[PDB]
């Protein structure tokens, strides 16, 4: 063991926040002093190892936008530790209230936060392998940060957003989460609708295989909706980075849209 272990009576577990196949999501407080956000293990439902090896990722992982790991609690029951985030996914966050009052200037905003973390991502040279709204999670003034390192993986499957190469014949590198990126931001330009509308996973893979992209969002301007085109470029290597995606969208409202005004959604 090593120096991310806990003791459990340090940690306690107050209020439930989700349920799967292999345990639980609580928040809970960590010493009485600091919130935490808990994920337990349904103790015989899978195997340990495994459920930590989404922790193992998170401790040599460490960047501003990406959800930080707190501790590790190695010993049944079992726990992963991280910070709160207080609006719960992102995904969650655009279909809810909130969600209808954003504009293109936050959203491109939130995008922007999410290229910041998958830019660190991208040169630390893992691959996250599963990017896309309900995977970044939310917090006050409309922080956002990657969460979800279950299937992250230093370099050595719902093919909605997952790229062709990666979903047809497991290539997935960078340039996978930069197709997924993509389709993000078509999560963020339609408030949270579902990618593909009304068409199944075969006829996604069929279409999106025969040349087929989603088109322009209503209101998206075309320049935001060129570069999902770029995220969505059938060879990988010719996607751009993470580093142009941020830099391009904290850029966005001079560099490329300085005539921008708000319409009735966007
Ligand atoms: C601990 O371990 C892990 C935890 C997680 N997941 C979470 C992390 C993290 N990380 C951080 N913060 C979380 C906050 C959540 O909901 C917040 C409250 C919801 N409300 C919506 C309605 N409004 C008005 C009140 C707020 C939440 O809900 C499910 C999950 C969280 C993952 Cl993905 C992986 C690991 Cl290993």
């Amino acid at each position: 063991k090593d120096a991310w272990e806990i003791p459990r009576e340090s940690l306690r577990l107050e209020v439930k926040l989700g349920q799967g196949c292999f345990g639980e999501v609580w928040m809970g407080t960590w010493n009485g002093t600091t919130r935490v956000a808990i994920k337990t293990l349904k103790p015989g439902t899978m195997s340990p190892e495994a459920f930590l090896q989404e922790a193992q990722v998170m401790k040599k992982l460490r960047h501003e936008k990406l959800v930080q790991l707190y501790a590790v609690v190695s010993e049944e029951p079992i726990y992963i530790v991280t910070e709160y985030m207080s609006k719960g996914s992102l995904l969650d966050f655009l279909k809810g209230e909130t969600g209808k009052y954003l504009r293109l200037p936050q959203l491109v905003d939130m995008a922007a936060q999410i290229a910041s973390g998958m830019a660190y991502v991208e040169r630390m040279n893992y691959v996250h392998r599963d990017l896309r709204a309900a995977n970044i999670l939310v917090g006050e003034n409309l922080v956002c940060k990657v969460a979800d390192f279950g299937l992250a993986r230093l370099i050595e499957f719902p093919i909605k957003w997952t790229a062709p190469e990666a979903a047809l014949y497991g290539r997935f590198t960078i340039k996978s989460d930069v197709w997924s990126f993509g389709i993000l931001l078509t999560e963020l330009t339609t408030k949270g609708r579902v990618p593909y509308p009304g068409m199944v996973n075969r006829e996604v893979l069929d279409q999106v295989e025969r040349g087929y992209r989603m088109p322009c969002p209503p209101e998206c301007p075309e320049s935001l909706h060129d570069l999902m085109c770029q995220c969505w470029r059938k060879e990988p290597e010719e996607r751009p980075t993470f580093e142009y995606l941020q830099a391009f969208l904290e850029d966005y409202f001079t560099s490329t849209e300085p005539q921008y005004q708000p319409g009735e959604n966007l």
